[PDB]
């Protein structure tokens, strides 16, 4: 039999330390190809290491299809489904959200983030991600999303994006042996993310325009210390705007992230705990 492995290569959507990301085509169907950097091998190895052990199969998760290596130096791709409509970070810098579609993002990420989190038996290990952040969200034409980016996934039976970690990895005090710790700092990023997609929806006419976390108080490519001092030091969180405190979605969300965002990691609420209270909004 024939086993056609060609992929066109059509448009390059992403650039980055990480390598590039295109759009490609596969016996008339798109996909997307993630070509990575020298720099960034370990990630195409863990996130295929991770796919070897358990072929995670979920609407919320970016849908596997392929990794391949190619002999030259090594060439290393992961093929998976393609979302024209991009990441949640592009999104959500020219789109504006109602009630409906701003629940139907976040309880989709906390779907995708549960079903990570979730050891079944008989199944799947449970799996830290470790870079929950906008732009490892993809928006589906259903006005649903998917996560994306395993390439730092943990499983139980590179450093994360500096502005979304968690304060304990700040100041070092994580308990690096324990894996409820890295599910609690995935929680930390959700309610980051959540705040980013609160901030576009609308309510009385009022929007906030697209900021990432943390925008007003530390530079951009923050350093590790500006992170620290911020989170760890000085104890701010993302601001809550008065005109939220007047629509009952956002009034919900804003207690929702400051559930997330506890210095104290056990405090957080679980994936499963954020899903069960967005299913009672609205
Ligand atoms: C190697 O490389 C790539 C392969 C493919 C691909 C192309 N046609 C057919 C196949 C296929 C799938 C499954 C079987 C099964 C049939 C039942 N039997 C009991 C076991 C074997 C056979 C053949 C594949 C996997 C696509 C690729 O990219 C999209 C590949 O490159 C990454
Ligand atoms: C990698 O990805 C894609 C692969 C394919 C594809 C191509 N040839 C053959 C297959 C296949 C056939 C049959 C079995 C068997 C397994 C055991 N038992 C005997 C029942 C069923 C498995 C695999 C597939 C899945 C198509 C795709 O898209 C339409 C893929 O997506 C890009
Ligand atoms: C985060 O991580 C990964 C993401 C993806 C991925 C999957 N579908 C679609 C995309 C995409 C398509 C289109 C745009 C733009 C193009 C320009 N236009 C103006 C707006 C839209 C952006 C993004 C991507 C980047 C694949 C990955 O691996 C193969 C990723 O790595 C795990």
């Amino acid at each position: 039999r024939t086993v056609a492995r060609d992929i066109t290569l059509l448009e390059c959507v992403g650039k980055g330390r990480y390598g590039e990301v295109w759009r490609g085509s596969w016996q008339g169907e798109n996909v997307a190809v993630k070509i990575f950097s020298s720099r960034d091998e370990k990630s195409w190895f863990r996130e295929t290491e991770l796919y070897n052990t358990v072929m995670l199969r979920h609407e919320n998760i970016l849908g596997f299809i392929a990794s391949d290596m190619t002999s030259r130096s090594t060439q290393l791709w992961l093929i998976t489904h393609y979302h024209e409509m991009g990441s949640l970070y592009d999104y959500l810098q020219l789109t504006t959200l109602d009630t409906v579609s701003c629940l139907r993002i976040v309880l989709s990420i906390a779907s995708g983030l549960a079903h990570l989190h979730i050891e079944i038996f008989g199944g799947k290990p449970a799996i830290a991600h470790r870079d929950l952040k906008s732009k490892n969200i993809l928006v589906k034409k259903n006005g649903q999303c998917c996560i994306a980016d395993l390439g730092l996934a943990v499983m139980h039976s590179r450093v994360g994006t500096k502005r979304y970690m968690a304060p304990e990895v700040l100041d070092e005090t994580i308990q690096v042996d324990c894996f409820d710790s890295y599910k609690r700092v995935d929680i930390w990023a959700f309610g980051l993310v959540l705040w980013e997609v609160a901030r576009r929806m609308v309510s009385n006419g009022i929007v906030e325009d697209y900021k990432p976390p943390f925008y007003d108080v530390v530079p951009n490519d923050p350093s590790f210390e500006d992170m620290r001092k911020v989170v760890c030091v000085d104890q701010q969180r993302p601001n809550i705007p008065n005109r939220w405190f007047s629509d009952p979605t956002l009034t919900s969300l804003a207690k929702l992230m400051k559930e997330c965002w506890y210095q104290n990691p056990s405090a957080r609420l679980t994936a499963l705990r954020i899903k069960k209270t967005l299913t009672k909004i609205d």
